[PDB]
């Protein structure tokens, strides 16, 4: 008999600063004895909860990267056999950090390329659903910022105003504020 998988969300995010409390909660598609949280590798449950609900939430208190990682949730109602547990929640990645992975900042191949003509640039991470910023030496004020659901944002500078010396970062586009180190400059 096929157990349809839960859902696992993290409150306030899913990248969050070590000493932050998260919230991680597991949503079944129907009521459940037990709910389980795995890491991989790992056969037993690293926490568990007996609700008899469809939902359960895990209190991960003042972060560490100990409670960073891959994680999955599942359910299991006691009537199912010895070691029966539903199909497993995809993985919620949790990310402890003080500071993001430093992004990639490249110039993108144009059609027409020389002095005065329109420049794209690529700012790069690895890490999805990220706010993007543009700053330019000399400019106190970001020059661009876009939100991008890829692990990348691309910013397209007019021919006339294209030349200087650029960098780029990431952030987390909600609460909490997690910045990522600045990109190696990048000379238009």
């Amino acid at each position: 008999s096929y157990h349809p998988k839960p859902w696992l969300g993290a409150q306030p995010a899913t990248v969050v600063t070590p000493g932050v409390n998260v919230t991680l909660r597991c949503r079944a598609p129907q009521p459940a004895w037990r709910f389980g949280l795995f890491k991989p590798g790992e056969i037993a449950p690293l926490l568990f909860r007996d609700v008899s609900s469809e939902l359960a939430e895990f209190f991960l208190e003042e972060v560490t990267p100990a409670q960073g990682g891959s994680y999955r949730c599942c359910y299991r109602r006691p009537d199912w056999g010895p070691g029966v547990w539903s199909q497993p929640s995809d993985v919620l990645e949790l990310l402890v950090t003080e500071e993001l992975p430093r992004p990639s900042l490249v110039a993108l191949p144009g059609p027409v390329v020389g002095p005065g003509a329109n420049v794209s640039l690529r700012c790069a991470g690895r890490l999805r659903n990220m706010s993007f910023v543009l700053y330019r030496e000399g400019v106190a004020a970001p020059l661009q910022y876009r939100h991008s659901a890829q692990p990348w944002a691309d910013f397209t500078l007019l021919g006339a105003r294209a030349p200087g010396t650029y960098s780029c970062y990431y952030h987390t586009p909600s609460a909490p504020y997690v910045l990522s180190q600045r990109s190696e400059v990048l000379v238009i």
